[PDB]
């Protein structure tokens, strides 16, 4: 039983302190942060933003609950707190560490129901239901913290040397492992590729709806006959009814609401161009097609946005893979401990794993266009 | 565009061949385990039950799965239909699940054999052995039943994906979930067996430096302080039981001669201890000499627990092997989604049920039972 903590020097313990002390607190503002954020801007009260609160919260209780007290007893290598604290200690840890996984899932669960139910739970989709989503994450990470302790009764001490879980029953080392981590994590790997394709298929929907109404315009401006013009434009016409029906969704930003009204005009003017060869002027409707054009130059070059909604796709994305690079090597790690400096590295992990906390507020900021101009607007780098 | 297309037909020919053979050597390879254990009376017991279980569990792929695998894997196309498609499925989990759960319902009865050895040795009995092997198949079961359960209500043969809750479930409760068991009930046990050798290792220590004692010692005093010290050794080496013999039945001829060892070695101390009362010392040291020869013998006998923790480290090869097996095609179906790639996919699939190959080779390499049954078939000895 030797302590690798003692070996090494004062320095670099005070260093080590001051580093994990840092990120607690860097945890501790960029969490705080985004609730506030949302809480204070009526635009962001949504059902979608109130998950990515409670997210926060989770990752807040972090760099609360858990991350000073692992602080000390990362640095000095030695437990002072006793046992009723070292049970809260692990509870919080498992139960919020638990709770920020699962309130990923409920998110992409959400984003997985905005997308192919996006008919359907538009109506379904209240701040109740998001709150009880809420409610069963915290709910089911407690029950994964609750087994240990109700064994614990059979034996009492009065002194604790240290802090770490209980390996005792295999049965509920397996069933938090794989039901706090694996399960929901290899659920949300599921809902990206999922949705991945979902976003790489509606967008070659309307690239492909955009096709027609690009070469249709050629052709009623080509069409020597009234024919073929009403043959472009009835072509058109099913293709921005088709592009209509599928719409990327969360705030939802007024430009989009724009290339939506940029259908309702481009329609309207499909209308017209038709009630236009009705009158027989079709010249006309070769100068209506300059004029669609237009209207194309004016809404779809601003529909050449639609190529980002894919893209704020692979941010979460993003959030997945340092997830996963986070947490993954010490559930690697905790499986070979048993057999296998080496509990440095352990204690290490643990961090990397803590470091989710601070790395899921900061990727939101990055990625989300609505929290960067918060961002430059509290220490003002944009006016 | 099918890729299989693409591949010639003399490739194809060899890999009906390759693959014929692997659904064949698994055929005979299982075979030849379960008729081993039913034939062998040596080997009937609720551990090798288990063990034949598991060899019919794979049996079944070699039957059930893999001539059909082989022809759908070469071709490309799946011409038997939708019926038959079921249940190829159906019985393709059900029996790799069985597979993997035997496995872990073995390593269950190791750790009940060892850490709880008093207790289950009474419990085990071919019943409860068989109760296992029964809900083994019966989860491998209902993972496969969800499927069907759902298309009910509503040229090409894969799995459900539309959905993704048992896409998940069945990945994780079937495959994921008992590998993570078998990985920590083997660390459990690697430690355990490493433990129960450390234990007695360190008793060797103890009665070899009390023999240099006695033999450099010049004193009553300090002979009889030493042979307390001996004989408390082989007192508290009897409240820990040795794991080869745990594993054996507890009452074995081995384990009685061990412990009858111990009572007489003890019985020597109780000797040469009532010799140093009478105030006859350097007859002692005759009877010290005396100790050391039968110590040797008793205990380079019992030196076979190097074989012990090295019968666990055989099961470290299957799930290590199980593993390497299996994990690369639950790597790459979470990667395929979103990433030639489908003939790779395709790979890891009978890289996976090679496993039903690998394991009952394994039992024939590591068991030296079945290495004398199998040179005895092939008639390997003059
Ligand atoms: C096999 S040991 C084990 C099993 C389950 C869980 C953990 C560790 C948990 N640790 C983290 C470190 N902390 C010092 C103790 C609790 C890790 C984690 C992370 C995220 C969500 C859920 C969980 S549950
Ligand atoms: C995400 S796709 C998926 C999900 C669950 C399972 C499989 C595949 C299973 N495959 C293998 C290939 N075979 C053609 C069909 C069944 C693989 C396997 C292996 C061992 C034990 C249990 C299982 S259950």
């Amino acid at each position: 039983d030797y302590i690798y903590q003692d070996s090494i020097s004062l320095p670099w313990k005070v260093l080590l302190v001051m580093l994990l002390a840092l990120i607690t607190l860097a945890t501790t503002l960029s969490n705080a942060f985004v609730i506030a954020t949302v809480y204070r801007t009526r635009k962001l009260h949504t059902p979608a933003n109130y998950l990515i609160a409670s997210l926060a919260v989770t990752d807040l209780l972090v760099s609360i609950l858990v991350m000073p007290i692992s602080t000390m007893y990362t640095v000095t290598g030695r437990w002072t707190l006793g046992q009723v604290v070292c049970d809260f200690w692990l509870s919080s840890d498992i139960t919020c560490c638990t709770a920020s996984i699962w309130h990923l899932c409920v998110i992409a669960l959400d984003r997985y129901w905005a997308i192919t139910d996006a008919v359907e739970y538009s109506a379904k989709r209240t701040p109740k239901r998001a709150a009880v989503m809420i409610a069963l994450v915290w709910v089911f990470s407690i029950s994964i913290s609750l087994p240990p302790f109700f064994w614990r009764q059979a034996k009492a001490e009065e002194e604790v040397s240290e802090c770490v879980v209980n390996t005792d029953h295999i049965l509920y080392t397996v069933y938090s492992t794989v039901g706090a981590f694996y399960f929901p994590t290899l659920l949300l790997i599921a809902l990206y590729g999922r949705i991945y394709v979902e976003a790489r298929s509606r967008i070659a929907d309307l690239e492909d709806r955009w096709r027609t109404l690009e070469d249709n315009l050629r052709v009623i401006e080509r069409a020597a006959n009234a024919a073929e013009v009403r043959e472009a434009l009835t072509r058109m016409r099913a293709a921005a009814e088709d592009a209509q029906r599928a719409t990327p969704p969360s705030p939802a930003s007024p430009e989009m609401e724009d290339f939506r009204h940029g259908f309702d005009i481009l329609v309207g003017q499909i209308d017209d161009a038709l009630r236009l060869a009705d009158e027989g002027r079709v010249a006309e409707a070769q100068a209506a097609a300059e004029e669609l054009r237009t209207t194309r130059n004016a809404y779809i070059q601003k529909y050449l946005m639609a190529a980002r909604e894919r893209k704020a796709t692979k941010t979460l994305g993003i959030i997945l893979g340092a997830f996963i690079v986070c947490w993954l090597p010490f559930f690697i790690i905790s499986l070979v401990m048993p057999i296998c400096f080496h509990l440095a590295i352990f204690d290490f992990f643990t961090w990397l794993g803590y470091l989710n906390s601070l790395i899921n507020p900061i990727i939101y900021t990055m990625s989300n266009e609505d929290f960067k101009q918060a961002f430059h607007k509290l220490i003002r780098f944009k006016c």
